Order: C-alpha cells, then structure tokens, then sequence
DNA sequence: ATGCTCACACT
DNA sequence: AGTGTGAG
C-alpha cells in the first residue's frame, strides 16, 4: 500500500497579514487590538482582518465596525487605501511579494493567496540530511514547533506541553534511517524554523505554518497552533486527528460537497469515511470526488505544490449594493473607465516586473434580483494597455444586457462590475 | 450592504 | 466560451 508519505509540504499563513502590514508602518498600533477595515461610511466599514488581541473579544472578519467596537470599545481601526472609488490593495500585494520572495530561497513555492504560501520542501530536506552525517536533531532547533498528537501517555502550561511533546517526539526519532517520513518531516519542520525566521528578522512579519505530508494536511496543521507556531502532522497522527475532525474543516469540503457527504453519508468526522469501498463513495459524489475522498480521510492526497509565484489573472472589480445599483449607462461607462484605470496600472506593472502580456479581458456583471456572485461573464481581445479602451471594449461587450427601452437608463441596475486581465504570454 | 479578489472543474 | 464552486 502507497501510504502518502514521499513529500514533505508546508503551508505558510501570515497571521492577521493586513494587520501586521499596518502596525508594521504604524507602532502605535502594535500589540494592541486592531482591525483593518474597507469603506469607512457604511456602518463605520467592513473589517477584513482582526488582531488576535481583539479577536480575544469577538471581533472577527466581515464584522462592520461599529459593531465590532460594540464588542472592543478600544478597537483601533486601519483603513484600506481608496483610489479612483474603489478599495486598492496595493501595499498588501508588495508586502506579500516581500515576503515571497523570502520564501523562494528556500524552497518551491506555490502562492496560494495574498497571505499563504505551499512550500514544496522534499528537495530541500533530502540536501540537508545529507549535510546531516547522522547527528541527532536538537529540541533547540524546533523552538516554536508543537507535533500535534503528543504529549501522550503515563504540566499545567501551553509551553510545557509543546515541549514534552517535541521531546517524545524526537527520543524517538529514527535518526540513522535517512528514509523515514516522520525524520524527513522533522527536517522540514527545521527548515520551516529557519524560513520563519528569516520572514521575520527581513520584514518583521510573523507566521504560522503546517508541516506534513501533503498540501491538505499540511493547511490543516497550520490551524492547530496560532499565531506565530508551526505544528507537525505526521501520518500516524492522523487516524487520532481525524477521528473529531469535523468534516468541514478539511480543504474544499467547507461548502456544498462537504455538507453532500454528511448529509448523504450520515457521517460528522473525516475518519468515519475509512468505512466506505472507494467504488461506495464513487457512487455518491463522482469518480474524481470518490477517489479523493477514498485517500483523504486516509491522510493520503497528491495534489502538487505547483512552481507558481505569481497570479494567473489580475482583476478589478467592485460591488454596488442596495441603492446604490447602477440604473444609468454613463453611471455604468464611469465605474468601468475607474476599473479599467486600476487595470492599467497593475498590468503595466506586471509588463515591467515579470516579462509578460495579458491577451484577454474577462467582464462580468451582476444585475439586481439576481442571486449568485456573477449574472454574466463576457470576454473580448485584450490587444493595449488602455484603460480608456479596455473600458470601451467592456461597455461593448455588455450592452446588450440593457433591457431598458431608453438608450441611457440601465435596466436592471448593476449591482457589480468585473474586470479581469488573463490569458498571459512572454514577453 | 463586510468586500475584493483568485484558482479549478464541468459542460 | 460560459457557469458553478471553494477559498482567503
């Protein structure tokens, strides 16, 4: 049997990242409970990321403001930089490419969002258990590392227990056996210390990190111990980890499948899965789903960290909720050139840094009454960098979905615009 | 009326 | 090409 043990993977999250970009600029904000928020006059605006200080008095993300003050009287609150009426997330992007960069010196990375990172560690950890001879790894190499699972068996404090956890954890260790997954899991925890640290020290950021196998487990180590820890998911962890580990809670199950297999399954925790025939589970949720699903509540999964640094699309888009529908065409043709202007910029930017083209333009729109995130999605030849004829090939593109007899009334009213740059080339 | 993004699979 | 899903 393949046991799902031939990779070591990290995933990387930036605790709170706005925040810290905001108390990094700002000290006064430091150590104190702080929020970023977008859009300071609806409900005193929406949070979008939550120190851990305030999130200890119940201010979570997509909270407005004025309620999360209800709950954190001194709530100190950042807001998000607005360019051409819209939220710009400009310094949260250069930060994260600080920090990515960072990253690439140790290991293959995929960005997986503007804040976390899989890390592709298996290369790495085979050079350094060469340079290893065969010398014990030391518990003072693992400062901030708990191995989930441990302690166990025959003190009154978090640090207490991490240490006598790492400490079982590495009595035990295999160390003569250079093909062990449970050393070359330690390794990479190594490795992961020394990347936090070097994040750290070059640009004062903070992280926490999982380390296993496998790019699911390894998101799912990194929530265990936060903010500012790692924690080590090995494969025999995984029958206890599992066994009330809501299902939920495992990448790509948060949403309509998940809620599928435990509805149709009568299952609550990813270990019940086990009883299940693979052909079962085929059965209910496809071939490709089964399959997964089949090796997952295993531990095993094979997804690839793929080489990627960069985004695959640069995208624009805005929101127009409530009254504030857009119900005329030059209302409509305005929020497009304000858009394709942000669109612009970014894209030239990509032009300069990374050598390459985007050669198509995506559009969407919602209209009002409709339920789902997108109404209609539209696409045209991206062939300059113009904001004022992107804007116009955009318009284009989408007039036809006026049902309003008037040629300058828009009916139903916009309730979100979308641009989106893709289909890159070198150049 | 938190938002603004980004990746992938189905057809 | 256009849609639906899942996520930060």
């Amino acid at each position: 049997m393949a046991t799902g043990q031939d990779r070591v993977v990290a995933l990387v999250d930036m605790d709170c990242f706005f925040v810290q970009v905001e108390q990094r600029q700002n000290p006064h904000l430091r150590n104190k409970p702080c929020a970023v928020v977008q859009y300071k006059s609806w409900k005193g605006g929406g949070i979008i990321a939550v120190s851990y200080e305030a999130r200890a008095f119940g201010v979570t993300r997509s909270m407005w403001a004025d309620d999360a003050k209800k709950l954190c009287p001194d709530l100190l609150l950042a807001q998000v930089r607005e360019s051409r009426g819209k939220a710009n997330l400009t310094k949260y992007r250069e930060a994260s490419v600080e920090v990515m960069e960072i990253m690439s010196r140790f290991a293959v990375i995929e960005r997986a969002s503007i804040d976390e990172a899989y890390v592709d560690l298996t290369s790495a950890v085979q050079e350094r258990l060469q340079k290893l001879q065969g010398q014990p790894i030391s518990a003072d190499l693992l400062p901030s590392t708990y191995i989930e699972g441990l302690p166990q068996g025959p003190t009154v404090q978090k640090e207490g227990m991490r240490k006598q956890g790492l400490f079982q954890w590495l009595d035990s260790l295999q160390i003569d056996n250079l093909t062990s997954p449970d050393l070359q899991l330690t390794v990479g925890a190594v490795i992961v210390e020394e990347m936090r640290a070097a994040i750290e020290r070059e640009t004062g950021f903070q992280c926490s990190a999982g380390i296993s196998h496998n790019k699911v487990l390894a998101k799912l180590a990194c929530g265990l111990n936060k903010p500012n820890r790692q924690t080590l998911v090995s494969h025999g962890s995984v029958p206890q980890l599992f066994s009330q580990m809501p299902i939920r809670k495992i990448r790509s199950l948060g949403g309509k499948l998940g809620a599928s297999v435990i509805e149709i399954l009568g299952i609550e925790y990813m270990g019940e899965l086990t009883q299940f025939t693979e052909s079962q589970l085929q059965s209910h949720f496809g071939e490709k789903n089964g399959s997964w699903l089949y090796a997952m509540c295993r531990g095993i999964e094979h997804d690839p960290v793929k080489p990627r640094q960069l985004p695959k699309t640069i995208g624009c888009s805005k929101n127009f909720p409530g009254k504030t529908a857009l119900a005329t065409r030059e209302q409509v043709q305005w929020w497009l050139l304000q858009l394709a202007q942000e669109l612009e910029e970014r894209l030239t930017k990509d032009r300069n840094d990374n050598d390459r083209v985007a050669t198509q333009l995506v559009v969407s729109i919602r209209v009002q009454g409709d339920k789902r995130l997108s109404s209609l999605r539209r696409c045209c030849a991206l062939t300059r960098y113009d904001a004022h004829k992107m804007s116009h090939d955009a318009f284009t593109v989408i007039k036809n979905c006026n049902t309003s007899g008037i040629q300058t009334e828009w009916s139903p009213p916009l309730t979100m615009l979308f641009l989106c740059a893709t289909k890159f080339s070198a150049s």
